[PDB]
DNA sequence: TGCGACGGTCTGACGCTCTACACAGTGCCAGGGGGAGATAAACGAACGCTGAACGCTCCGG
């Protein structure tokens, strides 16, 4: 998707091509993200009662936890768990 | 479709004062942007000093 956001002039069938790699990986942030919806969800059982309703710090946790997906790299050899932790 | 019945939904449940009260278990710091207060200077203003100067009654030789 950086690439086809480029201005430069390439192959259509290139760029249909990218974009159906920018598609993919639209859904691989999805499935990384149901995937991490347990995880937050725990996370704010662990900070709920205290005023605050449990479904708003359920979706706060969210934004911070696509805020996590956002600055994520696997070149770190750590797991997911780990690194979201911090950002929920 | 008619049937009860099953169920949810919804409502108020006389009146006032004398009286009448308050509310509780789970992280942490660094880097950076704004405006509050102190500073010393500045352009302009008017504020004083300079007695001088005009004019008066004046006691007067």
């Amino acid at each position: 998707e950086d690439k086809l956001a480029n201005s430069d002039k390439l192959a259509p069938k290139l760029k249909r091509e990218l974009e159906i790699i920018a598609e993919d990986g639209r859904r691989a942030k999805n499935h990384l993200l149901e995937a991490n919806l347990r995880l937050v969800v725990s996370l704010a059982k662990r900070y709920t009662g205290r005023g605050m309703l449990f479904l708003d710090l359920i979706q706060e946790g969210n934004l911070g936890l696509i805020r996590a997906v956002e600055k994520f790299d696997y070149t770190k050899g750590y797991k997911f768990s780990t690194y979201a932790t911090w950002w929920i």
